[PDB]
């Protein structure tokens, strides 16, 4: 049978996402009585419920089967779940297709593999060493800040919002009087289903608002980017604008300066936010379990795996969709040609079948074997910066705190795409 409708509404509906416990009270009751499901809820296509790790890696290591964007007949596939009234609002828009980007998770093979090889040394962990020091500088003057502004303040929006966005302008050359923009256009980028983070400029209350939300913020990120890529196609710089900016085929033409754009979004949003959640969440946690502060200060070569273990709990990228291209048997179920299947990468990092104590925040896990960068092809490319930056930020930060308290109520933004925390009243005790 379907899943059942309140559990199938808590993971697809946004709104079903406003509040952890019962988000993730639902992916666990899939994981322990139905674990490959299809949800149908009203507004919305069928989609099979991806909540098991093992079958996670077995759709993400199978694209010639689970296409991203629709395989040939490109943009016939939304990578990013919007209701069914949204992806006709962008069918309108486009004519017939959803594919609003050109960014690495609309591709599928081999456009994907061509498009990707544009960044992907540039992203190696030992192509990342040469900004550790650049990372460090910016992680310390954040530090600086905090501790000059006192103990009682929004971890998220006084403090780790900044940090992350700051590494990425400068990896850019973006100005750093430009961060003010790229930020409030990321919040409307993640923020298209949230009550709190409507643009003024769409109709908010139409069924499509969240597909128009999309659309009209990719048109902002767009004219100021085209700005980027003529000035660096004309003006190469040694930054990641570049790189992007001036990338040619194999017939030495110029990439559609929609790639470029597609890089640029990709990075301009999720390459700040979500490394922000996870430095929220991570001290959230630490407020939970001053124990494992303690032991991380005593011994900073834990800072990796309590990175690890931030990122398996945060999990802030909660999915991508997928269409099967045949049909296709998995666990007791037939996924028919045509069928869409969402990925719940937070699920995956909750499966008691790979983690002990999955809901436990324990980070002697070695290794942690978390799925929160997902897998395949479309894996994470920017992991390793994030883990850098983490890392880094931690290693700067945790000498300086003695203690984390939690003194208000934690807000997530209402997504069921890139979430996390919006907001943490905290009081810190220094060193
Ligand atoms: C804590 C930090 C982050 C987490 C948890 C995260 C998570 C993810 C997840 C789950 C995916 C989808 C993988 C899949 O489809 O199997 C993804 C894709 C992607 N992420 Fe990250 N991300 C983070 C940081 C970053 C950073 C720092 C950047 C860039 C500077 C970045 C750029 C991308 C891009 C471009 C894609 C699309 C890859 C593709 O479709 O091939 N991410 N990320
Ligand atoms: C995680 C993520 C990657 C690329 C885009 Br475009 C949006 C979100």
């Amino acid at each position: 049978a379907a899943i059942p409708d309140e559990i199938a509404r808590q993971i697809v509906l946004p709104e079903g996402h406003k509040d952890n416990v019962p988000l993730f009270e639902a992916y666990r009751w899939l994981r322990e009585n139905q674990p490959l499901g299809q949800a149908r809820v009203e507004g919305y296509d069928p989609l099979w419920l991806i909540t098991k790790y093992a079958d996670l890696m077995e759709v993400e290591r199978q694209p010639q089967i689970f296409a991203a964007g629709g395989g040939e007949d490109k943009g016939s596939n939304n990578p990013i779940l919007a209701n069914q009234a949204g992806d006709e609002f962008t069918r309108q828009l486009l004519g017939g297709n959803l594919r609003i980007l050109d960014a690495l998770p609309y591709l599928d093979q081999p456009e994907h593999s061509v498009v990707k090889d544009v960044a992907f040394d540039w992203f190696r962990p030992a192509n990342l060493k040469k900004w550790e020091d650049r990372i460090r500088e910016t992680a310390r003057a954040s530090i600086d800040r905090l501790l000059a502004g006192g103990p009682d303040l929004d971890a998220v929006q006084e403090f780790a919002v900044f940090f992350p966005l700051r590494v990425i302008m400068s990896l850019f050359g973006v100005p750093e009087e430009d961060e003010p923009r790229m930020m409030a256009l990321t919040q409307d980028f993640f923020g298209v289903a949230d009550p709190d983070a409507q643009r003024d400029d769409i109709e908010a209350l139409s069924p499509d608002a969240a597909a128009q939300q999309w659309a009209a913020t990719i048109a902002d990120f767009y004219a100021y980017f085209d700005v980027l890529v003529e000035s660096r196609r004309a003006e190469p710089r040694d930054d990641l604008a570049t790189l992007i900016a001036v990338a040619k085929d194999e017939n030495g033409e110029y990439f559609p300066k929609t790639f470029a754009y597609g890089w640029f979004v990709a990075i301009a949003t999720a390459g700040h936010d979500t490394t922000a959640s996870t430095l929220a969440g991570c001290l959230q946690s630490l407020a939970a379990h001053p124990e494992v502060l303690d032991r991380v200060k005593g011994d900073p070569d834990l800072i990796p795996d309590l990175v690890n273990e931030s990122l398996r709990i945060v999990s802030p990228v909660k999915h991508f969709t997928r269409v099967a291209l045949q049909d296709y048997e998995m666990r007791g179920q037939k996924i028919k040609a045509g069928d869409r299947l969402m990925l719940l990468f937070q699920s995956g990092n909750r499966d008691a079948e790979v983690f002990d104590r999955p809901d436990d925040f324990d980070i002697d896990r070695r290794p942690n074997k978390h799925i929160a960068f997902g897998y395949g092809p479309h894996m994470c490319i920017g992991q390793h910066l994030a883990k850098l930056e983490l890392k880094v930020m931690l290693q700067e930060l945790l000498p300086h705190l003695e203690r984390v308290e939690v003194s208000g109520e934690p807000k997530l933004i209402q997504t069921n795409f890139v979430g996390g925390l919006r907001k943490l009243p905290v009081h810190l005790t220094f060193s």
